[PDB]
């Protein structure tokens, strides 16, 4: 619970938190994403996708283009630090990543890459 967070994406196209802080002393960090609400993945899909603020736009744009079967993520996208898969209602998914992939003083953003969603479905992550 020191090195992990629980996040929900619902049918209102929103995350239930908008800022995550990763403690420097964590060796690894975990995000658990769940999808309450009742809409299917093809219509209201949420992933939890992490990049630098600088790369967010590019990741969203290219993810948009890659289609549903690719979880709206460009395959092998180098800008994606960590991601869950794309989930629909009733589903849940985890991602654990090495905290050493982060550095102090850089601004990270987490976002959903289902088309259109990142407008509302974004938040900050920073390494303290
Ligand atoms: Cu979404």
């Amino acid at each position: 619970a020191e090195c992990s967070v629980d996040i929900q994406g619902n049918d209102q196209m929103q995350f239930n938190t908008n800022a995550i802080t990763v403690d420097k002393s964590c060796k690894q960090f975990c995000v658990n994403l769940s999808h309450p609400g009742n809409l299917p993945k093809n219509v209201m899909g949420h992933n939890w996708v992490l990049s630098t603020a600088a790369d967010m736009q590019g990741v969203v744009t290219d993810g948009m283009a890659s289609g549903l079967d690719k979880d709206y993520l460009k395959p092998d996208d180098s800008r994606v630090i960590a991601h869950t898969k794309l989930i629909g209602s009733g589903e849940k998914d985890s991602v654990t990543f090495d905290v050493s992939k982060l550095k102090e003083g850089e601004q990270y953003m987490f976002f959903c890459t289902f088309p259109g969603h990142s407008a509302l479905m974004k938040g900050t992550l920073t390494l303290k």
